């Protein structure tokens, strides 16, 4: 599928830190998520799963991933957030692409995606976490609008 380079800065990311299956932790963490950021009253600027491990070849009581939402550089953290990570995402060079998921089918977008990024000729994927912007609320629109990012530097 098709996608651009775009010259990123940095995400400071607030949300949680999860280990182990995906099936169950990223469902999970973004339940806890939105309970916080509710609680709180934040006013997030995109909602995002980053994504640490090659789930086709780590361990799954391995894999790691974050759900969290992107805020402001100056963000403050709230009095009373136990059990909340804040921290950064790297800014650089992302390929990036957009997607629409109807059903449950997640993981098909991504395969799409890294499957045309390596065929590029000029850019190479960085060792480095990737992750996805969803964009809209699919729990009421029926669909999942997905922005995928993945770092890259020329070859």
């Amino acid at each position: 599928m098709n996608y651009e380079i775009k010259q990123e800065e940095k995400r400071t990311v607030a949300g949680f830190h999860l280990v182990g299956p995906w099936e169950q932790t990223v469902k999970k963490g973004f339940e806890q998520l939105m309970m916080w950021v509710d609680s709180k009253n934040i006013v997030p600027k995109e909602w995002v799963a980053v994504y640490y491990d090659n789930p086709d070849e780590t361990p799954a009581e391995k894999l790691r991933c974050d759900t969290v939402v992107t805020v402001p550089g100056y963000f403050t953290l709230p009095e009373n957030s136990e059990g909340v990570i804040l921290t950064e995402i790297t800014g650089g060079q992302y390929a990036v692409a957009v997607a629409r998921v109807v059903g449950d089918d997640f993981a098909k977008p991504w395969y799409q995606f890294f499957n045309s990024l390596l065929q590029d000729s000029a850019y190479e994927m960085l060792p480095k976490p990737c992750f996805e912007v969803y964009l809209n609320n699919g729990a009421e629109d029926g669909y999942w609008d997905i922005e995928m990012y993945v770092a890259v530097q020329p070859k």
